[PDB]
């Protein structure tokens, strides 16, 4: 299933999508490609919206 990432960095902004088997799994994903590209903030979920917002 696809996921969203909306990343509202001082830096980066942007969004982006992978498929993963679930939420819990989409999360690490979106986690590491944050750390990667050296974002550090504050997450947020919408399961209705399968929407993961990061924001510094
Ligand atoms: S999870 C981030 C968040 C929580 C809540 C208090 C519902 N909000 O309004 C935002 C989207 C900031």
């Amino acid at each position: 299933m696809q996921y969203k990432l909306i990343l509202n960095g001082k830096t980066l902004k942007g969004e982006t999508t992978t498929e993963a088997v679930d939420a819990a799994t989409a999360e690490k994903v979106f986690k590491q490609y944050a750390n990667d590209n050296g974002v550090d903030g504050e997450w947020c979920y919408d399961d209705a919206t399968k929407t993961f917002t990061v924001t510094e």
